[PDB]
């Protein structure tokens, strides 16, 4: 009953269908301020990832969700249940990784991707700057277990980046709503994911959104995506700071979404 379980909502109308898929520490409400810019021109599908605190956490099967392919299966099952044959997909954070994988599994269904806070790999590697060393993640995982509330308190303004207090408060609200063992397990799953080898399998055109600074995504990752994704890819720069521009700069991000969703 995924449509119920994952809080699927279809709003707006149109022939151009857009799916909005939220990232780590938020739920579909993170799209609220961009949504009104899209519903006159598009049918919009929103849903919550199984790890959102707005979903009953007793649905979180730790074994099933120890790889992103299980989140892909939930997205494709929702789109097939809704009988949607073609869409554009906007993914933030973990959902940018889900959208890359889903576009390779079902190239018929994904006509365009828009990727926000996107990276194919967060850990550094030889001649690859992901932004994180192994010892630093080991400490992130320990702080999330030792004191999740203190960790989330400190992380929310760092991730929002810009001093936009309403956005810090909204992101802290949904990070504190995540069950702390689920939040650690999704963080661990993201850090074990390395999409570099599959980037050239994406066929859809893609827009990579880049802000001035993102604590989780070095500036060089956007150019690495543009060089390696298999579809026609552009980097769209937003003159704003942070990882969650849909919370902190929603009108500015809505410019890029309306432009990228105009034809596909």
């Amino acid at each position: 009953k995924l449509l119920q379980i994952l809080n699927v909502r279809v709003v707006g109308s149109g022939e151009r269908v857009v799916v909005l898929s939220h990232g780590f520490g938020t739920d579909q409400s993170a799209w609220s301020r961009v949504l009104p810019y899209l519903t006159r021109d598009h049918r919009v599908v929103l849903y919550d990832l199984v790890c959102a605190g707005s979903v009953n956490p007793d649905h979180f099967d730790f074994r099933r969700y120890d790889n992103l392919d299980a989140y892909v299966d939930d997205l494709l099952a929702i789109l097939d249940a809704l009988r949607i044959p073609r869409c554009a997909f906007v993914g933030h954070s973990v959902s940018a990784m889900i959208g890359i994988l889903a576009s390779i599994r079902r190239p018929d269904l994904f006509a365009k991707l828009v990727l926000i806070g996107a990276s194919p790999r967060f850990l550094n590697d030889s001649d690859y700057h992901g932004g994180f060393e192994l010892e630093e993640i080991q400490q992130v995982f320990d702080a999330m277990g030792a004191n999740y509330s203190a960790w989330a308190t400190g992380y929310a303004p760092l991730a929002v980046g810009a001093d936009v207090p309403a956005a810090v408060q909204e992101f802290s609200r949904t990070l504190f709503n995540m069950r702390p063992d689920i939040s650690l397990h999704v963080c661990q799953t993201v850090f074990k994911t390395d999409l570099r080898g599959v980037l050239g399998m994406v066929r859809a055109p893609c827009v990579v959104v880049q802000t001035t600074r993102d604590v989780s995504v070095p500036a060089s990752v956007a150019a690495y995506l543009k060089a390696h994704l298999g579809g026609r890819t552009t980097v769209e720069f937003l003159q704003t700071e942070g990882h969650l521009p849909h919370l902190s700069a929603p009108s500015l991000l809505a410019q890029v979404l309306r432009r990228a969703l105009a034809r596909y």
